[PDB]
């Protein structure tokens, strides 16, 4: 029926209903820290979030969505690999049922308990829509989560969680500041992939953080009180709400550090 998470919709049932889920260039992928290739020639990422404006938050039946007027050059990424400008749209998680699980991404096989996403679309496409059709047209940002210390900036996102805790729910959620969720250093590694849910269009450039923050078992418990489900509907707890590594394929992985 739709895709999903559980047994009978899961990420390998998905190539019935979208064939590109077996492409050249499908994400997340496992990161081989000794098998990226430094190249001096990226340059560091310009991350322009001053002027960022939140609207919403929904619960979509897979994950959250903070939401943020991308009408005019407000939220910005540019710079690393990039070409051009790209704005922000939304950010969303993956996060796991227990601690050792979670992440899409994994770095030497390791999995972290969740990982942060920050949704940029390329400005010279005109709207979301048209990026999408891209093999530029977007930039996701991805940063990992591991249980340790509470991260003060992510409270305001946990305790709204309650208002929207099944699928279509929405919540006003303004003057969200998201400079709060990025780690210290923005060192990262890169590679073309796609998105991580149907319609899995290949049409993004991933930028992945190598720092992780850390968030409390607290804050990552919050997540796990999500439903998949509508209202009125029986309770399916939103978990596991990640698609395994892919296979590489003819893509390099290049590394903005050494
Ligand atoms: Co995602």
């Amino acid at each position: 029926h739709h895709w999903g998470y559980g047994k009978h919709n899961g990420p390998e049932h998905w190539h019935k209903d979208f064939p590109i889920a077996k492409g050249e260039r499908q994400s997340p992928v496992d990161i081989d820290t000794h098998t990226a290739k430094y190249d001096p020639s990226l340059k560091p990422l310009s991350v322009s979030y001053d002027q960022a404006t939140s609207l919403r938050i929904l619960n979509n039946g897979h994950a959250f969505n903070v939401e943020f007027d991308d009408s005019q050059d407000k939220a910005v990424l540019k710079g690393g690999p990039l070409d051009g400008t790209y704005r922000l749209i939304q950010f969303h998680f993956h996060w796991g049922s227990l601690d050792g699980q979670g992440s899409e991404h994994t770095v030497d096989k390791k999995k972290y308990a969740a990982e942060l996403h920050l949704v940029h679309w390329n400005t010279k496409y005109g709207d979301f829509g048209k990026a999408v059709q891209q093999p530029d047209g977007l930039a996701v940002l991805g940063i990992f989560l591991k249980v340790g210390s509470a991260k003060p900036g992510l409270q305001k996102v946990v305790d709204v969680l309650d208002s929207i805790k099944t699928k279509g729910k929405s919540a006003d959620f303004t003057n969200f500041d998201p400079r709060g969720l990025l780690p210290e250093s923005l060192d990262y590694w890169t590679y073309p992939g796609s998105l991580t849910t149907p319609p899995l269009l290949e049409c993004v450039t991933w930028i992945v953080l190598k720092e992780p923050i850390s968030v409390s078992s607290e804050q990552v418990l919050k997540f796990r009180k999500l439903n998949f489900n509508g209202e009125g509907e029986p309770e399916e707890l939103m978990v596991d709400n990640w698609r395994p590594a892919q296979p590489l394929k003819n893509r390099q992985i290049k590394a903005s550090f050494k």
